[PDB]
């Protein structure tokens, strides 16, 4: 249910987290699922999204 | 090892993929692994966070 940061975390974005090694983190679950980086093969795009809204083929 | 879009999902920062319904995604296997919305019970922040950089306690 909680987690342990091994190693330091700097954040990229406004919605990354950023964390130091050591620091207890606990999962939040919601809608969106997992996010995975991903590559469309229709558009040419890259870039991550939520696992949820896809299924395999 | 290819999904496809149930839903349409507009990107909301300069790292999301957007996507419309039916449109075919590769994942992209990288270091980070899949991201975790997560709190840290630490500094009380929350916000997106790389999986493969914790552990379970």
């Amino acid at each position: 249910t909680t987690f342990v940061a091994l190693y330091d975390y700097e954040s990229r974005t406004e919605t990354d987290l950023s964390f130091k090694k050591g620091e207890r983190l606990q999962i939040v679950n919601n809608t969106e699922g997992d996010w995975w980086l991903a590559h469309s093969l229709t558009s040419g795009q890259t870039g991550y999204i939520p696992s949820n809204y896809v299924a395999p083929s």
